[PDB]
RNA sequence: AUGAACUAGCCCUGGGCGCUUAAGCGUACUACCCAUACCUCACCGUCUGGGUUAGCU
């Protein structure tokens, strides 16, 4: 009845989620580190 | 006050037009002119160093 979202797409989306999680965490701590660095 | 001997500089004698308290010579200081040089930018090419695939509307 419906198309089942190909398994290559599911594997990529899981991989992209891992990388997107890393990017946010890296930028989350970068902003705090940059603000302290600017004051120094 | 003069004269003598001297101290040097320049003159006399031995690119063009023109210039002569220079448009000459020497010194000092401002301003100004413009090379394919220098700086900024754009463009060409070469070289060099990267990035780019579960090929993500």
């Amino acid at each position: 009845a419906s198309i089942f979202a190909p398994e290559s797409l599911l594997k990529k989306t899981k991989a992209q989620k891992q990388s997107r999680e890393q990017i946010v965490a890296a930028a989350a701590e970068k902003k705090s580190a940059r603000q302290k660095k600017r004051e120094l």
